[PDB]
DNA sequence: CGAGTAAGCAGTCCGCG
DNA sequence: GCGGACTGCTTAC
């Protein structure tokens, strides 16, 4: 096989690898690694290397990378460029794997763990590490083993071994519940004492050393904490030894608010799964807890058990282990379905960097460019000092709140790296500047055409027509990779959609899940089989095919925000390429191109219809437009319609083959006049709405701008056995509305877009009338907390003190005192009650941590002073008013004339 | 901690004769 | 009471 690195390290005058050799073996090696950097040199001097701009360059080569780094600090002082990867690490990849690498997971040890610590005396903090450690769950992907490490005796008490056999049995059998697929994978460790736990953990650690090390909270937590704790306990040289190579630092996280302090381990490659959820999974959830994304991801039930977890061990050991080792199994089964590992190993050997740096964009992009511009010997430019300058963004039409009855919607693909592709915007390709007119006169086709000779963005930048830039070229690459994972996601959607209608009529039989590809749209055959299955086989099918979809949906979405990632990195004064005038010839190009294209579907539109100056494109975002199509319909007449279906298709076809060949047409005239390099401004249908035929549901809202909602039947060529809303920005959007709000709210639209005014004010009355038994959990707010000691005033809130953080002051007094009651982290999220007039808490709210019960010493208090009256107007009221008004529509019925009867 | 900007709503403070 | 100036938070793209 061909060889590749596992992780990369620079110490000293020295590269650390651990690779893979080409026998499928795993090695280390020591590389006293000579790096290269870059000097203009003066025209008359031959060379091979050049810098971006076709100036040529000398080659230094140092005797090692501290004369390297040394050089260009002088280079500094004397004001002059060193130019090249000042990053040797990436330099030594680059050298070391010259190719594409292909890479082999199941030679990649990937470790998952989690510790369990009893404190006493509230959170066990890591830079502390003063309370021993008695489990370790330690999950091998190699071995596909669970090591358990079980601390029997502690100065928190002496407890028996913990029994697989109990492990194994029901909740109801008085078991824990362990999922048997795991359980012949369990190496249960029990131990005397902390010490030969930790001894043993080390030795463990070095045969079967994480080159992936994952888990929830890890890195600022578990990592932390055993590092901490075994330096306290053996001394720093013992606690290095989660190194490969024992080399270790403290690293400082700062934020605009505060920092915290993380270890970082050389040779090995931290991807705390929270972090990569968070920036994988695009959800914003109203808690980070395990258990509550579990709960979201799986729909696998809580982990039970009675009193707190500093009392758990010593209850119940039994428990206590088991839910150990369900919480690293927990993470493993998040992975099986999100595949976010496998994303970053894909991501990170692409661009040929250390994995964990797949986080960073800007180091993402850094080294891609690099080494597409090294293959053609040319020489990367000096990272500079930039001060952070404001810059437009994208146009947002503003809608005419209203219902709209029949919509189309419209998109562009790939919107900001299709601008770069089409206009060739690059670091290197800047061929000059021409005098802009204002953006309206571009917008209407009457402003002078920029060039003739190269490719124009309306903010007044030029760019070379002869050569594609390396931004371009790369950002396409990535682009061809994100449209192959978008169509397996498309057409495992559509299979999804056949299996939910042939479900309408389960066969009575015993019978298998067909054994299918659900990547690829299924064949006649396979749908003919699908007709006569059982409803467990159909389900079955139907879990397998969302499956499928969501493991498309992570490698597409991904690679989109990669690529998306590049256009906004041109605005960021970090990246090596930052420059306003690109980042900018994005954004003002993309503002044209919106309200250009709105221009021209309304002039095709008034045309087909035979008028003048009406508006059929009624809202845009970026690069969106939303056409209405009551006209369309009503030129045929609803009466000519067998069903809803009927008018979608004659709507779908009408997009297809008059509505995109018009847009085309349009983008391709915009194109010629600022003369681009080619023509990529693709602009396809995303939705079809409208109410069911024959009810009286109005369709879809707009209140504003980002806030709007549309009962869809067609999505991206998706058609839906059931119609699904389209909401986007209401507060059925937003982790901040209550769970059974947000429910209760989106109920509220789906009558009002498909069943009409009355179902509405059915269910609204029913909902005011019963809100008050809902779980007080599910109807808190949510808030993220900052700034905590800013506001505290001797425990009381400081002028502007804001109401989540008044909640959490009223909660700080409420609990004084104990060291027990769980306290709230600055900078994480809280639950929010509005309190009654004359409470005992003595203000008008109390806040605790997201994705807990709040503590039983108040918990009986809160729920008898808690202000439903405030809690329906603020959550629920006022937005259902607004949804209301915007659609003129009443959510309760008015006096008439017939009440006389 | 980790690419970008646009823009919505909640809440505080306070004006508005 | 409503809105503007401002802070805080959250979402659409
Ligand atoms: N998370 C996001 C979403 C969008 N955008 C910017 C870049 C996008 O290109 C543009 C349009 O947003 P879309 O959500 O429509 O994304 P794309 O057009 O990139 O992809 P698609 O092909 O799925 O429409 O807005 C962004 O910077 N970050
Ligand atoms: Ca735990
Ligand atoms: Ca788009
Ligand atoms: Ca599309
Ligand atoms: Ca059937
Ligand atoms: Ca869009």
């Amino acid at each position: 096989m061909k060889e590749f690195y596992l992780t990369v390290e620079q110490i000293g005058d020295s590269i650390f690898e651990r690779y893979i050799d080409s026998n499928g073996r795993e090695r280390t090696r020591e590389v006293e690694y000579k790096p290269s950097l870059f000097a203009h040199c003066p025209e008359s001097q031959a060379t091979k290397y050049f810098d971006i701009y076709g100036k040529p360059c000398t080659r230094k080569l140092f005797a090692n990378m501290r004369d390297a780094s040394q050089w260009i600090k002088r280079m500094e002082d004397i004001g002059l460029e060193a130019l090249g990867m000042d990053d040797f690490k990436l330099a030594y990849l680059s050298d070391t794997y010259n190719y594409e690498i292909k890479y082999d997971h199941t030679k990649i040890r990937v470790a998952n763990f989690d510790i369990e610590v009893t404190s006493p005396d509230g959170f066990p903090e890591p830079s502390q590490a003063k309370h021993p450690i008695d489990a370790i769950t330690h999950y091998d992907s190699i071995d596909d083993r669970f090591y358990v490490f079980d601390l029997l005796n502690s100065p928190y008490g002496n407890v028996e071994e913990w029994s697989i056999e109990i492990a194994a049995k029901l909740q109801e059998q008085g078991g824990d519940e362990v999922p048997s697929e795991i359980i012949d994978k369990i190496i249960y460790m029990p131990f005397d004492n902390e010490k030969e736990l930790l001894m043993e953990y080390l030795n463990f650690w070095q045969q079967k050393t994480p080159v992936i090390l994952t888990g929830w909270n890890v890195e600022s937590f578990a990592i932390p904490y055993v590092y901490n704790r075994i330096k306290n306990i053996f001394g720093e040289s013992t606690a290095k030894r989660l190194s490969p190579h024992r080399k270790t630092r403290v690293k400082v996280i700062e934020n605009m608010y505060g920092s915290r302090e993380i270890i970082t381990l050389f040779g090995i490659s931290v991807l705390d799964y929270i972090d990569l959820y968070k920036k994988f999974s695009f959800t914003n959830q109203p808690s980070y807890s395990l258990d509550y994304i579990s709960e979201f991801e799986l729909n696998v039930g809580k982990l039970k058990y009675d009193g707190p977890i500093s009392k758990l061990r010593e209850s119940n050991h039994q428990r206590y282990i088991s839910y150990n080792i369900i919480a690293v199994y927990r993470v493993l089964q998040i992975d099986a379905k999100r595949q976010f590992i496998n994303l970053s190993l894909d991501m990170g050997y692409y661009a040929k960097i250390q994995i964990q740096s797949v986080f960073s964009p800007i180091k993402t992009w850094d080294a891609i460019i690099f080494n597409s511009l090294k293959e053609q010997n040319k020489v990367i430019p000096q990272g500079r000092s930039h001060p952070v300058q404001p810059y437009p963004g994208a146009f947002v039409k503003e809608p005419i709140p209203n219902r709209y009855k029949y919509v189309m919607s419209f998109d562009l693909t790939s919107l900001y790296p299709s601008i770069i592709r089409q206009v060739n915007i690059s670091p290197e390709t800047i061929a000059g500047t021409f005098k802009v007119a204002p953006l309206h006169d571009y917008i209407n086709a009457v402003a002078e055409r920029p060039s003739d000779v190269y490719s124009c963005s309306p903010n007044g930048m030029m760019y070379y027509k002869d050569r594609d830039g390396v931004v371009p070229t790369e950002i396409t690459k990535v682009f061809n990779q994100r449209k192959e994972h978008k169509g397996y996601m498309l057409a495992a959607q559509r299979n999804g959609e056949i299996i939910k209608e042939a479900l309408h009529n389960p066969n009575l039989s015993v019978d298998e899940p067909l054994d299918v590809d659900y990547r690829f749209d299924f064949s006649d055959e396979i749908k003919e089989k699908i007709k006569k299955l059982s409803a467990k086989s159909l389900n079955e099918m139907l879990f397998r095919a969302q499956r499928t979809e969501v493991a498309g949906m992570t490698a597409q979405i991904n690679r989109k925000a990669l690529i998306n990632g590049l256009a906004g990195a041109l605005g960021n004064v970090w990246f090596r390429y930052y420059d306003l005038r690109n980042a900018t010839a994005i954004t003002t190009f993309g503002q044209m191109a919106l309200q250009w294209i709105e221009r021209k579907v309304n002039e095709y539109l008034n045309e087909v219809c035979g008028t003048e100056g009406e508006a059929f494109v009624l809202y845009g975002d970026t690069d969106s437009i939303y056409v209405s199509a009551d006209k369309i319909i009503d030129k045929v007449g609803e009466s000519k319609f067998r069903d809803t279906n009927h008018w979608v298709d004659f709507l779908d076809k009408f997009a297809r083959e008059r509505m995109e060949p018009a847009i085309d047409r349009g983008f391709r005239e915009m194109c010629e006049y600022m003369n681009n390099k080619q023509h990529l401004m693709f602009m396809d249908r995303e939705a079809i709405a409208g109410p069911p035929l024959g009810s009286k549901g109005i369709g879809g809202f707009w209140t504003g701008k980002k806030r709007y909602a549309l009962n869809v039947w067609d999505m991206e060529g998706t058609r839906y056995a059931e119609p699904k809303l389209k909401i986007m920005g209401l507060e059925t959007q937003k982790s901040s509305t209550p769970k059974a709000v947000q429910k209760a709210l989106k109920e509220c639209i789906r009558r009002m877009l498909q069943e009409g005014e009355e179902s509405l004010q059915e269910y609204f009355k029913e909902f005011e009338k019963e809100f008050r038994q809902l779980n007080y959990i599910s109807i808190a707010s949510v808030s993220s907390a900052n700034n905590i000691a800013k506001y505290d005033v001797g425990g009381f809130p400081g002028p502007k003190c804001p109401f989540h953080i008044r909640g959490i002051l009223t909660y700080n007094r409420a609990i004084k005192g104990n060291i027990d009651a769980p306290q709230v982290v600055e900078g994480e999220k809280v639950y929010v009650l509005p309190l009654r007039e004359g409470n005992p808490f003595g203000d008008k709210c109390i806040a605790w941590p997201s994705g807990t019960e709040i503590t039983d010493l108040i918990k009986d208090d809160v729920l008898h002073w808690m202000d439903y009256t405030v809690l329906l107007e603020k959550t629920f009221i006022k937005p259902l008013e607004g949804f209301t008004s915007a659609a003129k529509l009443d959510y309760e019925k008015k006096a008439s004339l017939f009440d006389m009867f």
